């Protein structure tokens, strides 16, 4: 079967694990997921295609020096996740994207911008802000909540279709 | 607010109305929807943007001669719908797409390919077939079911993001 190697990426705290656990095990992690080389494998059917999702749920903080380069090399598509109540994690996206571009030696890698925790009242990054960063990268922007499951399958499935047209 | 003028298009029978009724009124129409200039208007929030969906649910059969040209001129994005248990409706998609291209005077119009009725056992058009037609057009392919609500918000929201990057 077609297999898709997806890497979830973003700053410490933004909900990388909670998005993945919500997709694979169907529940919201208020606990601390393992967050090193966490790999999840799932047979799914996406638009009628039977396919294997192999996702790497990555660590945030930049002790991940060139161990990023390793897992970025192998990844076909990347979810780039920030949290809508944290502008630093948004600012940081630019850094994750360049590092990906640097390692893939390409200006266009399958990639989705995901503004997570959209269930929270107190957002510090307006959708418009992120919408027009995505526009600026030429990639979809999707808002999610791992807590309510909103946008979750959207974000993951959109990325899989991004890889399909590549 | 940002408003998005969407036109649902496809051959007689494929589920154009049932997709729209499922999005707007949240239930599956086993009855005969009105199917002429059916317009639905809904305030929705898509990825954190408050926006107005104005959808034209169109008639299938080609008594719609140049009255197509009218509503195709004004449409920003099109859902192009076939039914996965009918190869003629699939074959027909090419005709809807050219007519759109002819009227918009453009090779790329915001557009999604939707293979509807994916809840049915007896499909005559494999996903791969359609996947690689979509690839051939450079547009997303999404499988739906108006009956089970599968893929419905996916299809409609993906098209709205298609228009956003235009
Ligand atoms: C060690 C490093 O961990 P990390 O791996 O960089 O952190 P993650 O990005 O994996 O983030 P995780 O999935 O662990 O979720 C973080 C917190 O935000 C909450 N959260 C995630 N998604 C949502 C959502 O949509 N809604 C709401 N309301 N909350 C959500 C979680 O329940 C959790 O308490 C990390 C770094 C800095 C701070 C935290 C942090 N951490 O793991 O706790
Ligand atoms: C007049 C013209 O009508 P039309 O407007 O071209 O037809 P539509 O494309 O709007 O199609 P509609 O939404 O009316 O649904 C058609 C039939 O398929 C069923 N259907 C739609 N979506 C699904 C789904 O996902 N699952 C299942 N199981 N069935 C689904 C409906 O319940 C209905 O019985 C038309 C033309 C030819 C044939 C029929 C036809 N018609 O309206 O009945
Ligand atoms: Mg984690
Ligand atoms: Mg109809």
């Amino acid at each position: 079967m077609t297999e898709y190697k997806l890497v979830v990426v973003g700053a410490g705290g933004v909900g990388k694990s909670a998005l993945t656990i919500q997709l694979i095990q169907n529940h919201f992690v208020d606990e601390y997921d393992p967050t090193i080389e966490d790999s999840y494998r799932k047979q799914v059917v996406i638009d009628g295609e039977t396919c294997l999702l192999d996702i790497l749920d990555t660590a945030g903080q930049e002790e991940y020096s060139a161990m990023r380069d390793q897992y970025m090399r192998t990844g076909e598509g990347f979810l780039c996740v920030f949290a809508i109540n944290n502008t630093k994690s948004f600012e940081d996206i630019h850094q994750y994207r360049e590092q990906i571009k640097r390692v893939k030696d390409s200006d266009d890698v399958p990639m989705v911008l995901v503004g997570n925790k959209c269930d929270l009242a107190a957002r510090t990054v307006e959708s418009r802000q992120a919408q027009d960063l995505a526009r600026s990268y030429g990639i979809p922007y999707i808002e999610t909540s791992a807590k309510t499951r909103q946008g979750v399958e959207d974000a993951f499935y959109t990325l899989v279709r991004e890889i399909r047209q590549h």
